[PDB]
């Protein structure tokens, strides 16, 4: 595609594109084109507007594109194309992508003793309500267990709302622990959106005994 300025939107929550180099106020020469899973190919929004698309992107008195209310179905590009009074041309070019928080994350059917020298289902970490799905990792003693070494053996699970599409996913931790190790080992789980800058959740940890 084309350069364009990287823009991420939160599910539910409004969305305004700036148009440069309009006129702060009409008449304005300017055109929206979009192309996102609610178009075949590029869709034209003109500041007259009309229609169905005015409920989900409107173009506001100073040449702003408007969406009251951003859904999974908006990703994609948009681009303005305007000129002002001089007759210069100015495009604006977005990229937008959409995501949503799931909350925090949670621990069930937590062992509370391991054998040690042996598989132990350790627990299982469940994250509600993410967009785009993101991931579930273990952590133990505040370092990262990485799956297939060490006698450590992740299984994962995702799963769709049917109405939403939001993400569910569902991690199931086993290990195998060392003999002479921690008798009261520290395991976590965390959600990584995996999208830029976007912050990890931690669950609360669980301290199962280790026999011998
Ligand atoms: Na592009």
């Amino acid at each position: 595609g084309a350069m364009a300025q990287n823009i991420t939107a939160r599910i539910g929550e409004p969305l305004v594109l700036k148009c440069k180099g309009a006129p702060k106020k009409p008449p304005q020469r300017l055109e929206w084109k979009l192309n996102t899973g609610r178009t075949e190919a590029w869709k034209v929004l003109s500041p007259q507007g009309g229609g169905p698309w005015d409920s989900v992107a409107r173009v506001l008195p100073n040449g702003s594109l408007f969406l009251p209310a951003v859904g999974i179905q908006d990703e994609g590009i948009f681009r303005c194309q305007a000129m002002n009074r001089n007759g210069k041309e100015t495009k604006s070019n977005y990229r937008v992508r959409v995501y949503q928080i799931p909350g925090k994350p949670e621990i069930v059917d937590s062992a509370s003793e391991l054998t040690a020298g042996v598989p132990n289902k350790v627990g299982t970490c469940v994250s509600e309500g993410s967009y785009p799905a993101g991931t579930l990792s273990w952590h133990l003693d505040g370092k990262p267990l990485v799956p297939n070494e060490k006698g450590v053996s992740v299984k994962e699970q995702t799963r769709r709302h049917p109405e939403t599409g939001l993400f569910t996913l569902q991690s199931e931790l086993m290990v195998t622990p060392a003999r002479g190790g921690d008798p009261r080992p520290t395991f976590s789980c965390s959600f990584s959106p995996g999208l830029p800058r976007h912050r990890a959740l931690r669950t609360a940890p669980i301290q199962p005994r280790v026999w011998e």
